[PDB]
Parts: C-alpha cells; sequence; structure tokens
C-alpha cells in the first residue's frame, strides 16, 4: 500500500502521495529527508514531499536502465506500447477533477482552467502520442549501385534509451505530460525532475501509472532540489538525453554538462520576450480580447506569453482605454471558486520578483497605467498590470516577466520595417504575433519575425500536433508534434550489398 | 587576379590559391603570418598557406553575416540556389584532375582513389543536395478548432543562418563537401575551417566558387590553427550552428562553448571502434578482399574504419593466413603513381602516433602478426599491420588507431549473443558490420548492433543519399541523405486563426 | 427500439439485426423484399435478410451526402473523429464473443479463429486508423517567387466525399473493417455493400456504430445482390470513390461504370496467383507449417493465398511426403467446436466451383495426392487438397482456386531466374513468398518477384500498418498502413502572392 | 541522319523532323500516310507529317517494352537517371529560341511567351524531376511481432512499367513536358501521342532526346489521330499506366478502354469552368490586370483559365470599364512580332467553335461588351471578348470556352457564402481564384471553393512544384510536384521473419 496525504476539498477526498517513485514504488529519500511544499492561496504548508539525494538519483537511473534493457517496455510491440499510453490516458481523464484540484492547491491554476487546459491537454498530449508509436517509420533509400552487385539501404528509427526529463513549474502537469508523453511513444524510460515548488501533480501522476498497467521502471520520479537532480541526470553516464525547459543560466550549464560526461543529446526552452504587432486595421474589440489573454492567460506563467506589445500610433489611446476597462472586471480570488478569473502567482519568491521588476519600470521611466502590487490579501496574488510609453532601451522591454504585466509600445502610422526590427531585437525568439485584417501584411510580417511561433490573428493557441521550440537564445528542437518524436529517437542506417 | 602557387605535376599545371578567402576575395591574415602546409609523400614544404587570425575569424563572420542577410543568396529562389550549386558541382567536375591532384599532395590520397571517391564523391554531394533545394517542404497540420472560429496551421523550413563548420584531414575535400552542401543548400552561409594539416582542396574550392558565380560572402575559408579558429567560432555571438567532426575532447570542448555563449545549435561527429563480425558461413575469400579493405581504405584515415574483427573460431586461421597472403601483395609508394595501393599517412605526427599505438599492443601481449613499423622510404608511410590473440581488456581492443591496423579476436562457434554483446562494450557507436551467408544472423545482429551504420556483408559503403551519424559518444546530428538538411534548417510555426 | 434475429448458440444469446442501415435507423427494402443467408455448416437458413433495391441505394447515398455536408462528422476536428473511431473499436472488442460468432454461422469461420483474426484484427484495424486522423499532414513548398513580390504556396489535404465500399466474403467483418477505418478516418462518409451470401456481421456492426455515438449518416449498410447495389453506387453522380474488391470481370465493369458517369476515383483488389517458391536451403519443417498455412489459412478462402508452390528438386519428394501427413491430422468439423480446425467452405456455389476446378484439375493431367472432393457430410464441406505434377500450361497453374488446393512444380536444383521468370507469367501479381536462408537469394528474389507483397520466411503475415494492394491486373490502390488513406484524400493547391 | 524540313524564319534555320520517332529512329509510318500541319498565322501548309498507323503503335509499344525490360534505361542507378534527365533539359536549353520559334509556327504562341513560359517551364520540369530520381524513398514499418519469433517490415517503391501518354494542343510542348518528366523521372517508358494539330514541337524533342544521350526506346512519339493512337494505348495489353489530358468525352472513353483491357492505371486532366472572385476590397488595378491575364493568357487556350469573373457589385462596373479600356491596347498580330500581346487561335476548327459560342452567348441575353468575333486578317485572329450580365443558368456560364472570353457575373455585396455556391455549382473543378485584401475571406474562401487549385491575389501561378490536377468531373492524379510521381510509381511490401 502507498502512503497518501488525504485533504478533504473541492467537494472531494484528495489521495496525494508525497514521495520518490522509483522502481514502481513509492519511497523516501536518504536518511528520509524531507521539504515543505507550499499552497500560494494563503500561505500554508500543504505537506511535506520527500527530498531527493544523489543516491536516488542513481536509483531513478538503474532502474530506469534495467526496465529498457531488461523488461517489457523494450520487449512489447509498438501497437501495444501504444494501448498501454492510451490506457495511461483513460485513467487520466477518471482522475481529471482530483489532478485539477490538486494543481490548483499546489500551483495556484484556476480550477476551471486547470481542468479544461492544464488536465485536459495532458490527456490529449497522451492520446495523439500513442496514436504515433506504431506509426514511426524508417526509409529505403535508392543509392548508387556497387555493380555487377545490388545494393539495399534502409533507416530504422530506435530508442535513445534512458532520459532525464526536468520540468517547469508554470504548468506542471501539462508540462510533464508534453515531454514523457513524446518520450515514452519513442520507447524510452524516463526520470522525471518536477519543479521543487510544485511536485505534487507529478506524484499522483506517478501511481496513475501504476494503475495503468505501465512496467515496473519506465517512469521515475523525483522531487527535490533542481540543481542536486538537475545536475546529477546530466552528468550520469547511462543517462542518454536530457530534456529541459526552465531558465536560461540553468540551461547553458545543463547543456555544458552534456557535453562534459558523455555528449548526451539535449533539449532547451529557455522562455521569451515575444513581439505582438497590433495594426490600426485589426479588429479593434477582438485585439483586446486577445491581447489581454496574450499577457494575462495562467496569471502570465506562460513560457510564451506577449512580453510586448508594439501598438499603431492612431489606435494606441483607444486601445488602452478598452484594455483598462476589461482589467477592471477581471475577478482575483481563489483558484476553486468557480467565479475566479485570476488566480495567484506559483510561489512566494516569484511574486517578490514580480514587486521588483514593476517598481523597476516605473523607475527607469515607463508609465505605470494600472496594477504594479501584491493584491492585499493572503497568499501570493499580484494585481494584473498595464505599462505605456516603454521605449526599446528599458529594462522591461528586454527582460522576461513571466508575470501579469503588459508591456506597450507605439509605432508610426503604415511604418513595417521599422517596427519589426524593433520586434526583432531581442536574442529570444520563441513566440510572435500580429494583428491586422489585412493578408499581405500578415504574410509579409510572418516571415519576417524571427520567432519559432508565429500567431496571426490569435494568441496562446499552442495544439498537441503543432511543434513548440524556439530559435536564437531560447534554445532548440520541438515539444508536441511530429516534429517531437525526433528529439527521443535515434536512426540507424543499414546498408546489404547481395 | 588571385595569387596561385604554380606547379606543373601529374600533367597539368596546378594554380593553388593560398590566402585566407573572406567575402569573395583571397586576403592575407593579421601581420601577414603563415604557416608551412607539407607534402607526406616526401617529406616536403609545399607552400606557405595564411594562418587566420581572431580578427580574421570575425570578418569571415561579418561577410557571412552580411550574404545572409543583405546578400542576393538570401532573396533568390530555393530553385535558382539549386541552379548555382548544380554549377559549383559542373565547375568542381571540370576541374576533377587538379583537384584530386591537390588532395593527393596535400594529404597522400591516392590519385586514383582520390579522382573516384575524395573528388568524385564531392562532386556527386554538391549535386544530391542541389535537388534538394527546391523540395524542401514544411507541413500544414490539422489542430483542434477554435470554433465557432477556424483555425490554419502550417509550418516554414528556414535557414538556421550563419554556420560554422570544421572539417577534419582524412577526407579534406569530401569531408568539406558533405557539410558545406547540406548546409549551402539549405539557404544559409557558412565559415570553414578546414584542418591545419590539408588546406589546399579547401581554398581551391573556394576559387572554384567564384568560378560558379555563389554570391560574395557565402563561402569563407580560413586555414589556420584549430583551437585558435574553432574557439573563436564556437563563442561568436553571429554563428547559430557548429558542424564537427573530429576527436572526441576537442568536440566536449565545443559543445561546452556553444553552451556557454548564445546556445548555438551544435553537431558531433567524433569516430569510433566499429566492430566488424565475422562468421563462418560467410563466402571467405569475399571476406578478406571486404574484410582488409574495412580495415586498410584510405591509408585508414576513417572515421568508420572496422575498430575490431570478430572472427569465428572454426574460421578465424584460415582467415588470418589469407589476409597475410594477400598483404605482401599491396604495392605502397607514391600517390601519384598509377601501380601503387597504398599511399602515406596524412602527417608526421599521425605516423609517430601509430608506431607507439603497436608498440604499446605488443608491449600489453597482443600477437604482432605483420607490419607494425614505418616502410623505410621517404616521407611518412606505415605498413599494413595486422595483430592476433587480441583480448577484451587490451589497450588496442578499447582504442581508436586511425590508421592500417588491422585488430583480430576469435569468437566460439555458435555463440551469437556473446560476441555482440563484447561488440557493444564500447563507448563509440559509429559503425559496424556483419558478414554471413545466414538471413537470420544478419537480421538478427544487425538489430543487437549499437551503431549509426550497419553493414551487412558489405563495408564503407557510403552514399550521398544515405544518412551518417553516431550513437553514443560518437556524437548525434547526421551527414548526407534527407536527414542531413534538418541539421541545418529551423521550423517556424504559424497558427492563423479566422 | 431495434429489431433482432435471436439465436441460443456457443453458449451466447446472438441478437442480429438483418434489415437495411440508412441514416442510423434500420429499415426494411422498398416494398419489403428478402432473401435467405444459409448457414454453411449443414445448409439451413440461418434468416431473412433486407434486400436493398435502386431507391434504398439513392436513399442511403442521400443520407451519406447530407451526414458528410451538414452533420457534425463534416464539422468536428479531425482529433475528435479519432476518439469516435477509437471508441467504435472498444465497443467491437466489448461485442467481440458475439461478432466471433456470428462470423462462424454466417461465413463458416472456425471460431477461435473468427475470434483471433476476422475479429481481433478488424479491432486493430479501427485502433490503428483512428490514430491518423489528426497525423494527416499537406505541405508548405518553395515555388518561384514572382519578383518584386513574393508566393506562399501550401497543400491541403481534404476528404473525397461521399464513397461506396464493396466488401467480399472472405472475411467479412474484417475487409469491411479494412475499407471502412480508413475511409472514415480521412472524414469521407460511406455507403457499404456487404456480400449477398455474408451480410450479418456486417449488420451487427451497423447496430455497434449506433453504441459508439458515430453520428447518423456516416455509416449506411445495404445488404444485397451485388450487382444492383454494386451498379448503382458505382453510376451515382453524388459518390465520388469506389473502393472494391472481387472478382476481374466484376471489377473491371465497375470501373468502367465510374468512367461513364462521373469519372469516380476507384480502387480495385482482384484476387492473385499468388507464387510461393521453396529453396533447399529452407528450414523444411517450418517451410511445411508456413506451407501448409499458405494454401489452407481460412479454408483457402484469401486473396492472397499460395496458388502455386514451386519446390526445389532436391527436396520436392520428401516436401510432399511431408505435407500430406499433416494434410491427414486436419480436424475437420463444425466451426463451433474447439477442437476443429477445418471449417466449410462458405457457401454452395463456391464449393460448386472448387469440385469443378480438381474436375479439369485431373483432366488436364496433374497428379492429385488426396482431396479434390466434397466431404460426405452435411453443409458444404472440402476436403483439403494436394496435387503434384503441375506443368505452366495448365489451367490450375493460372486460374486462382479461392479453395484449400495446395498446387506443386518442381525447379532444377540451383536455377532462379528461371522459375522466378515461371512465377511472373501471370497476369495477377497480389502477392508471393520465398522461403531460404540465404539472404542474397532471398533479397534478389523479392526484387525480382512481381508483386504487390512478397514474404520472407512467412506467410500471410498481413499487419494494419502494412499497405496490401496488387499489380497488372490485380489492381491498384492500398488497403492497410499509410498508403490506404491516399485512396480516400484529395490534395487542394493554394498559392498566394503577397 | 534525319529528313528535315528546313525553313528560314525568325532570323534561323529551323530543322524539323515530321517522322514517327519509334526505337531511337525517325521513320515513316506503315504505308507512307501523311497528314498536313497548317500555321495558324495565315493558314499555309507548313509541312506534310506522318500519320501513325495501329502497327505503328505496336511497333513503339514494343521499343518501349524492351527498353524497360532489358535496355540501359532499366539497369543504372536512379541518380543516373536524374543525370540524363539533367542533360536533356541543358539541350533544350541549348535549342530554346529553335522550339519556341517551332511552337510559335505550330501553335501561334507568342514568340516572346513561348520562350519565357512555354519552353521555359519545359525546361524548368526535366530540371525539376531530374532531382527527384535518386530521392524517391520507401518506408520501414513496426509492425506486430510473431513472438517468439521476430519481423521486418519494409516498403519499394518501384516502376510502373510502360506508360502512354496523351498531350493535348495548347501547350504542346510544355504539356509533354509535364507528363513526359515526371514518368521518365520515376524509371518507366514511354509512348507519347501529341495532338493531331500540333506534332512539331514533340518531335523535335524526340530528336533531342537522342542528342541528350536517353537509351534508344526509352521516348517513342507517335503523331496522327487521336482516337487511332489513344484507343490502342489503351487496349494495348503491355501498356499499364495512361497519363491523358484534353476533353471529357474523349477521357472518359480512355478510361473505359483501361478498364477492358487489363486495368491499367489512367489519369485525367479534363479542363475545367474555374471561378474567379473579386472581392470590392481588392487592388482595382490588380484586378484589372491579373483579371484580364487570368482569361487572355495565352489566347485563352488554358486549362486553369478563368471561365467566369465574379465581381462584387459595388465595383463591377468601374471594373468592366477599365477592363474595356485595356482590352483596345492590346496588340494583335504576327506571333514572330516582338510587341505583339495577343497571338492567333490554335487552329480553324476551334475558331470557328469560338465564334458559334459567342453567338450563342448573345442569343441567350448576355450582354457583349466587346469582340466575340474572327479579327478580319488572314490566318485564325478572334477578338479579346468581354460579356457581361452573365447568368448562373446560361450556357456561356457552363460550357468551358478555351478561348479569350471574359464572362462576368455580378454578387451582392457582403454576401460570401452565397457567391460560394454559384462559384461551386459546376461539375468541374480544376481551379479556381479570390481576389481581396482581406485575410479572413481568403482563408475562407480558399476552404469552400470546390477546385484542385487556389489562387488567392494572384492567377495562373503554376509552378513546377506545386501539384496540379483536379477534383469532380474535371478527373484526377496530379501533374508537378512531389506528390506527380506517385501516378507513376507501384509499392512493394516486403515482410521478413527471423
Amino acid at each position: 500500500v502507498i502512503n497518501y496525504v488525504e485533504k478533504a476539498v473541492n467537494k472531494l477526498t484528495l489521495q496525494m502521495p508525497y514521495q520518490l517513485f522509483i522502481g514502481g514504488e513509492f519511497v523516501d529519500a536518504e536518511g528520509s529527508k524531507t521539504y515543505n511544499t507550499i499552497n500560494p492561496t494563503d500561505g500554508s504548508v500543504i505537506c511535506q514531499v520527500s527530498l531527493a539525494q544523489v543516491s536516488d538519483v542513481d536509483k531513478a537511473v538503474a532502474a530506469a536502465k534495467e526496465a529498457f534493457e531488461n523488461g517489457l517496455w523494450g520487449k512489447i510491440n509498438a501497437r501495444d506500447r501504444g494501448r498501454l499510453l492510451y490506457r495511461l490516458a483513460d485513467v487520466m481523464e477518471q482522475h481529471q477533477e482530483e489532478l485539477a484540484t490538486i494543481e490548483a492547491l499546489d500551483a495556484g491554476a484556476v480550477y476551471t482552467l486547470a481542468l479544461k487546459t492544464h488536465v485536459g491537454m495532458s490527456i490529449q498530449t497522451f492520446r495523439y502520442f500513442a496514436g504515433w508509436c506504431d506509426k514511426i517509420q524508417g526509409a529505403t533509400i535508392p543509392i548508387n549501385q556497387a555493380r555487377p552487385n545490388r545494393n539495399l539501404t534502409l533507416t530504422k528509427k530506435e530508442p535513445v534509451g534512458v532520459c532525464g526529463i526536468v520540468i517547469p513549474w508554470n504548468y506542471p502537469l501539462m508540462m510533464l505530460s508534453w515531454k514523457t508523453a513524446a518520450c515514452l511513444a519513442a520507447g524510452n524510460t524516463v526520470v522525471i525532475k518536477p519543479a521543487q515548488v510544485t511536485p505534487l501533480t507529478a506524484l499522483k501522476f506517478a501511481e496513475l501509472t501504476l494503475k495503468a498497467g505501465i512496467p515496473k521502471g519506465v517512469v521515475n520520479i523525483l522531487p527535490g532540489s533542481g540543481s542536486l537532480v538537475g545536475q546529477r541526470l546530466s552528468d550520469h553516464p547511462d543517462v542518454r538525453k536530457i530534456g529541459f525547459t526552465g531558465s536560461t543560466e540553468v540551461g547553458k550549464h545543463i547543456m555544458k554538462s552534456c557535453a562534459l560526461s558523455n555528449v548526451k543529446k539535449v533539449s532547451l526552452e529557455l522562455g521569451g520576450k515575444s513581439p505582438l504587432i497590433i495594426f490600426a486595421d485589426c479588429d479593434l474589440n477582438k485585439a483586446v480580447q486577445m491581447g489581454m489573454s496574450s499577457v494575462f492567460f495562467n496569471k502570465g506563467e506562460n513560457a510564451i506569453a506577449a512580453g510586448r506589445l508594439f501598438v499603431e500610433e492612431s489606435i494606441h489611446n483607444q486601445f488602452v482605454q478598452k484594455v483598462v476597462e476589461e482589467v477592471e472586471k477581471m475577478k482575483i480570488g481563489n483558484p476553486l471558486e468557480r467565479d475566479t478569473n485570476h488566480g495567484p502567482q506559483n510561489h512566494e519568491a516569484h511574486l517578490r520578483k514580480l514587486v521588483e521588476y514593476c517598481q523597476r519600470g516605473v523607475k527607469e521611466g515607463a508609465t505605470l497605467v494600472c496594477g504594479g502590487n501584491q493584491v492585499p490579501r493572503p497568499g501570493f496574488f499580484f494585481q494584473p498590470t498595464v505599462f505605456t510609453d516603454v521605449e526599446d532601451h528599458m529594462y522591461i522591454a528586454k527582460e522576461e516577466s513571466f508575470g501579469p504585466i503588459m508591456i506597450i509600445s507605439r509605432f508610426a502610422d503604415g511604418d513595417v520595417d521599422a517596427v519589426l526590427s524593433r520586434a526583432n531585437a531581442t536574442e529570444f525568439g520563441l513566440a510572435s504575433g500580429v494583428f491586422t485584417r489585412d493578408i499581405n501584411k500578415a504574410l509579409y510580417v510572418s516571415d519576417k519575425l524571427q520567432a519559432g511561433t508565429v500567431f496571426i490573428n490569435t494568441y496562446n493557441k499552442t495544439d498537441v500536433a503543432a511543434p513548440f521550440g524556439g530559435f536564437k537564445q531560447s534554445g532548440f528542437g520541438k515539444d508536441l508534434g511530429e516534429a517531437a518524436l525526433n528529439e527521443y529517437l535515434r536512426i540507424k542506417t543499414v546498408t546489404f550489398e547481395y
């Protein structure tokens, strides 16, 4: 039997695992060490969670290696790996209310959105990839013939083997799902590190894999310190790939560590400063609605949020009046209250960073139109904010808030290429967008924008079939889509002579 | 007008550029510095070659950058880019004897082999990749629809931008062309660092890009020091991809610097210790021919040369006897002479290295059945060598020689799984092969071998359409085939709502 | 409520629909016309079944058209259409014991096989294709830019629309599943025509689509005379694709009909005379079992069965001696009994042709080693048959039997192209096989065989991922695999200038 | 030596073969039968051309079948096949002035346009398809494993064999180039039947294949009666694929014949009546330019000609007036005059049909704004024509004219779905267009149009990489694009057990 932290909320009896998941069992960390996970709604401790040690990482991994090399996962039909992954998806759906509640407690996700998206997309993610398992194909290739002889050349797609994935705290389960589904669809086994601040949906997902019959060893979760577990996953000789989403500096270190050990393959999503250009000839109310969302969605803790809105001169003031009208209507509150629109930031230290951030924006000269402060109520809520008169040299033009702060700039009537470089000046390139009703503009603007995603007349419109990843200092590699699969596959060439 | 080093050799008149190619002109390095390049057939100094300085690397990068962003190459149709690359290939052909002659002098490549393979394949590459330009396609993806609205999602494959590629010395022009043709075809610009010890066909090549009409600044070439130029390209914040083939420790470092600067994408080809497994049921005469070749091809300076031969008990002795018989017959000598089937080694330091290498095999217990020493003639020639009684723990069973040293162990009659396991006991994984007439062992062994390429009843049969790359510590990324392009393209997702 | 035929048998209580399925409701045919369906184990009348007339064909088409054009199926996400098909597969799984049993009474399929294979594969078929729904992608293409402007070119894969599929009687549910599942996955709607002699499992399937939530009109089934429904569907101006499996004469007329109406798309799969070539170096006992199965599986009623076995002189006599011993251990009997392994032929008329066929086999000079006659018992059973001494010019060497008739020819030891030649001297070309331990023989033999599928050391090894169709007069077009989707999709090219 | 018709014209001495081209040699038809080919600039006989008889067809097929089965074309590497086809484009380039004059003579194509587009695009198509040869690739597929044994499934893509292709007269060289290039690229051989009224460029083409090194018998050409040649090819037992482009009645008959003989494969491109919908928010003047071209290009002799312009009510009259302004500026005359805009129709009988068509438009109530007549001068000119007040039931609203006839209908402001019905109420569906500055209608009208090509803010912008073909009664199959290659290839699934 599994030890749970029981807790009655949202009409529910939650049963939450709080330990390391290694080898298909929940165990305490070495020397029973633990740490506190914190509910951002009121500041309380939710419980104590195991704190992984170097020798626990070694066990997660030995188990991942054994499951891959000798266990069932590596011996069964691609189609059957499909079945299992599609079953895990049914289980996740059977437990959806419970997972969205846990994600609301653990991470401050407004409960309606945690159902429809955090958990909703998690489920689509496994179901999509399960589809791929028996549809991953190699090639036969018509090479030159060694006459008087004959040659056949074919390629076999194979799994890379044991993989370490490190997940961010903005959407704990969904991001777990994005990287894990693809990784396992390709026939790998995995050691997962959820962020230190958000371990709970990972741990419950762990248990679901048991409920789903996924073979002992295939999934191993290690909550705890990022630089203890992330570091060792990178150095380890039996790990062949690291998937990393997170901060830039930590990214660089990770790739560096991958290089120094065994030249493991590495993915990196290091956030962004995504531009959104809004011309005069767009549909303005809709630009307001979608503009607001491009910033405020999931309390701005969103690696592709619009980090700079460039609004055409002649509609700028009208756009700002309208955004202010609508911001006053958002309902800030507890994530479990059904009428809540805008919930807490994820943890305390981020709320501090948000405060410091808008302090500095005011200092350096920008115009603060609303918000900027902690909301006066318990927990870690932050007021939806709007800056105008942002000039390209300001820190709030260069830096990623990861919070609900709308940073607006003007550009001149009909002045396309100039606004284009302003928008391209960054060393990020994770996403971008443009609103206009003119087709020429839209097409042209999407060619020139130096970002991995261009949204046209919509925003935050990701999908499990559509690949996701940045250019430049946002990193490289994709999550979601056929393309995702390639990070977790290796290609073998086989050339016969006969 | 271009300065040349003129030489009457091989019934032609080589006219060799010897300088830096930067932005369309041959120029001297900073401070007019130069180094000598040496002819391995006689020990003499072919000529003086510019020695590239940090400020030159930067000038080469700035010109690659201008050409990508504001040059014609970035404006022209994909079809016309293809045209230009087919032209280049025609020019290369028109100069085939000169290029193979240059390569004979600079690298010691036997002229016939050079003409057929080094240059032949080179020309095939540019031809192959030429036809890819206007067939590089993206996708349209049926995403869930934001009803009542509609969504179109598509992808654009786009060039990554300024690239830097670092070429080894074993097939100077060929290796250059494997990497450049793919890079160029995807629409990038390039800065190429050929090995210090082999700069010559790379500068001739550069002159040819001029004959071909490749716009100024698309190709730039920088002979010089490996660390000086490699390190600078790795750090430069305008470079976005490194392609690298070379030694383990250098590669790791390259990958490190890529991480610590701007998360530039990277590729690593790091050689191997490739196992070749020979079963008593193969055609034995053919196995001696192909087996010998698997080692001695291009005097062993070959990244997928067979590092270890495992030969079945029942035929081990008859197999050795026959190899020895056939080695006696090889004419070693001047690469320019028609009779010659074995050139000198590339350079002096690699020859001394092969000498230490075989002493070391003897000290540790392996039988030295022939060769082992420098051939007593001018230049840097090495004896085709054969070792037997080689135990799994020996240094020469683990380390990559890069020379003509066939290294043979036995295995037990019947013992399939056992041998696979010893063949897989390396942290290399570049290539492998199996000889046998049995369909069942061939398919099974090819599954179980842990390497990027598996040759079945042939060896060294690469082709411009078949992807080439390692697993484990041989690195990652592919040269050749369609897969090679994915290394030099990026995917932008455009998602419209309407 | 639905009118059933109830039947207690095999320890279940069968509930079998028996009417036209049209617009999601079972209805009687024009003027209440009916015909009888005969149990082949005993010749009795299972029941009356509706007899579709012309006005019914139009009603079914008119329903499919409305459901494609205005109903949910043409409006939902590709992703969700996936879910409906995975759901249909789970419903078929839930009624699996019952479907196997209807297939036993209706088609004389041995129960244990009907369950593992007819039903089994049918489930995989819907699971596999449900997978494709949202992995069906078009392209983005790099056309020449109309300077000084820009062009964008993409392709959208769209459904074809209303399809008619005509299903054979050999594996009724399975072959329905084959063509239906791909058709639906691509977003089409369908009118299905099962074989006059095997309507039952189709009609029960029609009911299960109700349980799965498939919108009304998407599936429609019309039992009846093949030549009336078949005729009308292929004439109808609102049907845009016929998928057909059946005989040459009928297939031909159908294609002719598609042309004279509205130039509908067609696929044709017209049977086979598949050569199996058995080499002396093969594993003789496996060769015998796989040989047995190659002819006897599903009492030979199988478009891909080995209709000639060529055996190498040195092992011919020993092969026949063994085949005969095995033929003799075959238990013949009621498909419902656990220990039966050779059930009755599908229907009387077919049984009669099998009789006529061996009459001519004997008349024309072939040695009849065993069987070749109706088993004396009731219903329609036929005796496992083996002919040896078959000469190329003979009727039984040219015409497909589609019964359990093994037809053997010698070929001279070591004569490969000569037998290849004989194996290819047919206007069929649907499948083939070679048994041999020689990789070289195996690979060469598979190049040279003029056939849609080549098996190597196995036979009847179809898989839902592996495309299935013939060359020459056996047809064109694939079932199964990614290739299947192509027969049911159109490609639209969109070219913008901007 | 070949027999020429020598003509000094357009500063050149043309050398025009006039014989049948069978097996690499030009020859008279059976009993030397000939027919004349008429210059439509002045109605003069150009010269007499051989007239293919049945025996002749058979000879050509046999020469193709021999070349495919046993000749060089069949044994070479796909890469070497690529090369020859590239050489073929080069020879055509060197002859490009000559071919364009020949086409100006035989087809009345304006010389400037024959050079740039008729011949230019031909040159492109060969170049395009040459690149595809060594890049046509099969699959390796993850099927379920027959445990404890193992399985390998792969697909080989192979040629179909002898093809027959029937070429229309409107762009004789170009159309021939379209089908022949992909056909040859895929590995097959061919009998090409040019239009009876336009043999000359096809025959000049055949000479060129000689110069190019195409093996004797890969390309066979048979000028003469359409019924005689095309009908024989369709029934021939040794032909395996027909590619047909022309008229609906002849197309239907062709498909029928493929069915009746051996179920050979068939493509049909059967013309269009393609709608071009112009919205009031377009650029008015670009619309009048692109609009005029959409109809008048190549004298209206164009399968994707805009057969109806639907102009939004509010901009109609301004549009019709501007169009009249511009039609009066078009210069009419000799195809060799370098300032000609509009040349003669292709032949008398078509001129005569243009005349009748226009009478009929007026008779049924449409408004003749200009033209609708033979231009009085020698040869077969027809006036550029504008019709207005066209209504949905009229004959000229339904029938394809294939002449230079603008047929305009108004449509009510701010309806969109209602103009789509009108644009879709034809049984043609080859092409279509939308002019609009508004992205939302553009993307939506592109989905909704039932045609194989949608131009958006441009027209007639085909391209060798972009697939061309029809839906509904326009036929099926593609020319141009990767997807054309699959009309000419078959797939072999090969399945191992081991």
